[PDB]
């Protein structure tokens, strides 16, 4: 049984500790450490009580063992008295969300970039969903998609997950296994549309009085335009994958079986030409 511990980093070693964002999981700042010479990331509480620091030594554990190609590196905690956080690597290209709805900033994401997107978005959950125990992330949204410096996906936000919006919650849940694939297709229309889901709804019980009763984001000419790759099978994939009935529902070996050709069909290059085309 090879092991390996979660590195402890004092507090001291964290120089330029400066604020990023604040959220209802806790506050993420940027900082640098002193000896590895690397900026990272700390997510900590806003400045000392015990469940709270439960929770934190909760998703560390997570992202320590839940270690992946498309998972959020942990690189340590921080556990002091005056101060707890997680510390992993710092994610300069923000979040998915920003990249699909900031449209100033980022006219153009092309597509092939975006499948990718999809892509590795699918490996992270599949990955989870294959550990012993199956973990389940439960709060996915383009919120918790980070994105690094080659616009490759790092998922993020272990707060809900078991071994804000509803938008991206099945109905079901309301008052399972096949929560994170709800979620994930509302993340692919969304990502072909770059649309806001429900984005003609003022409140939130409004949305969920219709998910409940089957309705869900608009597919037409306007949300997903004619000219998108492989629309027609894209379709059935969020179709499917947030279809009213659980059972319904793909896993994500299936998922991803599905993307796979569509994914082929981009050739590497395209992918950096993409990168390179945003700001
Ligand atoms: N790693 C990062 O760089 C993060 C994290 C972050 C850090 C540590 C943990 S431990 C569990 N989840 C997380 C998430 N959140 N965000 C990041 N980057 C950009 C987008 C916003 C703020 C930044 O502009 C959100």
């Amino acid at each position: 049984a090879i092991s390996s511990a979660l590195p402890t980093i004092p507090y001291h070693k964290l120089a330029d500790l400066r604020y990023l964002s604040r959220g209802a999981s806790g506050t993420v700042s940027s900082a640098r450490h002193a000896d590895w010479r690397v900026q990272v990331a700390v997510k900590h509480l806003h400045i000392l009580l015990d469940s709270e620091r439960k929770d934190v030594l909760r998703e560390a554990e997570i992202l320590h063992k839940a270690r992946f190609s498309y998972i959020l590196p942990i690189l340590g905690i921080c556990n002091e008295p005056e101060f707890l956080g997680i510390v992993t690597e710092y994610m300069p290209n923000g979040s998915l969300n920003e990249l699909l709805h900031r449209k100033t900033e980022y006219p153009d994401v092309a597509w092939p970039l975006r499948f990718r997107i999809l892509h590795e978005i699918a490996l992270g959950v599949n990955y989870l969903h294959n550990m012993t125990p199956p973990l389940l992330h439960h709060d996915l949204k383009t919120q918790n998609i980070l994105l690094d410096n080659e616009f490759h996906v790092k998922i993020a936000d272990f707060g809900l997950c078991k071994w804000g919006t509803i938008i991206y919650m099945p109905p079901e849940n309301y008052e399972s296994i096949k929560h994170d694939i709800y979620s994930y297709a509302v993340i692919t229309w969304e990502v072909l549309s770059r649309k806001q889901p429900f984005e003609d709804v003022t409140n939130p019980l409004q949305i969920m009085y219709s998910v409940s009763q089957g309705h869900r984001p608009v597919i037409n000419e306007e949300s997903l335009p004619y000219d998108i790759p492989h629309r027609a099978r894209m379709i059935s994939l969020i179709e499917s994958g947030w279809a009213q009935n659980p059972d319904e529902r793909p896993s994500f070996l299936k998922c991803l079986i599905e993307l796979e050709p569509v994914l082929r069909t981009f050739e590497e290059i395209t992918f950096l030409e993409a990168v390179i085309q945003l700001k």
